[PDB]
């Protein structure tokens, strides 16, 4: 008889297991996939650790959380500086002086700011109610047209004027020459990959692979006093009210017999006419010398049952749907719903780790 | 009676004092300036910590050394990404794909490499007779003409074709888009400045300011069993064999009543026709909100024995001179010679800290 059965071996579940195992609680982890780690899972290809479900860069301002993962696996000092390719132009992301210099030839910070502020003139100053308006209010017309619109429209397969103002976490807009994608004090990649990190978390824990909890809900749930569920919340209740909308992704990977394909870990293609949204060259995440390189093309698509859910469409319709499942969940006796899927929300890794730690503390305050 | 009298309160001296005070040794620090910290000294101007004697960025691959300084003062995650302005063109340093893209429009790593490999061979395998040929064989003429020539000529006193190839033994080149000047695993600036850090190292130690050890050598020497000397080695022996040659710098600093002057901590001017070699905007080393900004222009300065020693020439002539003083120093006992000035060498901060830690361990294991 287990104290806890944890559904899903992603960061949320792996962290709960790592903490509960130290509190002397008997734990079982059930994962439907043939590998652990969830969306952060990495796989080695002759020395190159491959980010299987999208580029994953760790970043936080919380020193306790940075030390928590670093105490398990050492992280390098990788800094995420994505590139943006639009037609025949290459630009540096996030929005900084390098970007403005490339776009207009400007070198002076004040000058660059006047320009951006002047493109927002045609549009006026109403409160932004959609992504296109929110994007233009921050970077102006030229930057939006070249670097945001086509990209956003491909990833959400919807028009920008139709998406919510905050459907995407905003990236930096600064007036210094700095291609650092994140403003955090700590940032890096685990040397050896994330799979290794999650392995440390699950060390000394019973873990069963290839098992879908929802295919044997009642039976499996009777084997433990408490259940920690990190799968899709709507699927947990048989899509009873309809399915929550997401955007999925498809990754086309290929090995090449030369050492450097594009010279950067991440490159986005912001032209609506190029099918894929990104190309990821995995070796650049962590210095290695191999004669080959593995490159991944990322293509977005509308999520259907059977696909992996990646980007939740956080608009009013879906948020009302989520509230209905939340009511059902609020009634579920022995189940704790946590993680990106169970909460219908996009979580960065540090946020999810932080959510899991609070939840295990909250469980121990009083069982 | 002190066990140790440390001459100079720069990093080398401050580290020896920090370690010796930990071993219950009575220590006295003597500094000729009115402030501590040596060449790394920082001064606050209404919230902006000013790097008084040149931009100083900390970096190391030694985790022990990084934790050593961090346990005293916390460091931020500043990344040195110097820029260069040549005429009306702006380039990213160090030499990387961003640079090459700016120079030739190239985006492919292999393509950039072909361009450079070819240009390196302008004069075939011919062995470089001078500095200009040396540089051209390392990176080609386009990069050399635009980013090295004028800069190098200003910092030395004239023509590249009239200078020794030895001056530039290597010019780092990478084929990834990465403006990070240092490849080290650790890099940052101390929050609050370097003076604060050194004050922590000297905490609880007797320090005397404004005293030039050499104007009262005997009296000051009798106050301890051992002397650790970090001043000029040649000056210590009265320039007995002549003075060691150094290159010097002069700084002109201005306060401006606006928050952002150039949007970057360091910008080099590689045009021989612009007097200064660099402009430093101190606040960008460590994030702060001030309505003003302090900017410093750096100019190569002709050096005479008496001017501030910044960079040692280190040519055969001077190394020879150094060996002679080194022989004398080897006859001087109870006196330890250490630091950039005492050893006639250019040291990075982590190297000098490392040298002081081992020097003390050597001092302990031998007595
Ligand atoms: C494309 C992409 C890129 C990202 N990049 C970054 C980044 O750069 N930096 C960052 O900090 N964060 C990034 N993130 C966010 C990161 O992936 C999430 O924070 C993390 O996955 C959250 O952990 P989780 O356990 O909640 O969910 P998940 O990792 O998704 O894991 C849930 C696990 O539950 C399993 N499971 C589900 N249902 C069942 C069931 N019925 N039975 C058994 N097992 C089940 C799944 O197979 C899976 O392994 C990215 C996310 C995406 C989609
Ligand atoms: C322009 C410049 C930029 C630099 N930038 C970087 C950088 O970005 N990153 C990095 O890692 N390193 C950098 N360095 C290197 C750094 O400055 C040195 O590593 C550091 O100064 C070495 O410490 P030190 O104690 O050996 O010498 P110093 O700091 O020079 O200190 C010696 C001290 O002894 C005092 N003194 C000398 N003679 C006497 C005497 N007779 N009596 C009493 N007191 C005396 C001096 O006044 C001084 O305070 C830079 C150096 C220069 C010159």
């Amino acid at each position: 008889m287990y104290d806890y059965i944890i559904v899903g071996s992603g960061l949320f579940g792996a962290v709960c297991a790592n903490e509960l195992k130290k509190l002397n609680k008997k734990v079982l982890v059930i994962e439907k996939r043939n590998h652990i780690g969830g969306n952060a899972y990495t796989e080695d290809c002759e020395g190159i650790q491959i980010h299987k479900y999208g580029a994953h860069i760790f970043h936080t301002n919380d020193k306790y959380i940075w030390d928590y993962v670093n105490d398990l696996v050492e992280f390098n000092r990788f800094t995420n500086s994505p590139l943006a390719i639009y037609k025949d132009k290459l630009f540096n992301l996030p929005f900084n002086m390098n970007t403005f210099h490339q776009m207009w030839g400007v070198k002076d910070p004040q000058e660059a700011q006047n320009i951006i502020n002047a493109q927002k003139k045609k549009y006026g100053d109403k409160v932004p109610e959609n992504l296109e308006e929110q994007a233009i209010s921050l970077v102006g017309e030229d930057l939006y047209q070249a670097l945001i619109k086509g990209y956003t429209e491909k990833q959400w397969g919807r028009s920008a004027k139709e998406l919510p103002a905050f459907i995407i976490k905003r990236i930096p807009v600064r007036f210094t020459f700095d291609n650092n994608y994140f403003s955090d004090r700590y940032q890096g990649i685990p040397v050896g990959g994330y799979t290794k990190l999650i392995e440390k978390m699950l060390e000394g824990v019973d873990v069963k692979l290839g098992i879908d909890f929802l295919k044997d809900k009642d039976s499996l749930a009777s084997k433990a006093h408490r259940i920690i569920y990190t799968g899709p919340i709507d699927q947990y209740f048989d899509y009873r009210f309809g399915a929550l909308e997401y955007r999925s992704l498809k990754f086309e990977t290929e090995r090449h017999e030369f050492p450097n394909f594009q010279g950067n870990a991440v490159i986005n293609f912001t032209d609506a006419n190029v099918p894929y949204t990104r190309i990821i060259e995995h070796k650049h995440f962590d210095y290695v010398e191999t004669k080959h390189t593995v490159v991944t093309k990322e293509y977005p698509l509308e999520w259907k049952v059977g696909d992996e859910p990646y980007y939740p469409v956080n608009d009013n319709k879906n948020m009302e749907l989520f509230k209905k499942y939340r009511e059902l969940a609020s009634r579920e006796d022995k189940v704790i719903f946590g993680g990106r899927l169970a909460e219908y929300k996009y979580y960065d890794m540090h946020q999810v780790i932080s959510a899991a730690l609070y939840q295990v503390k909250n469980i121990m305050s009083t069982d």
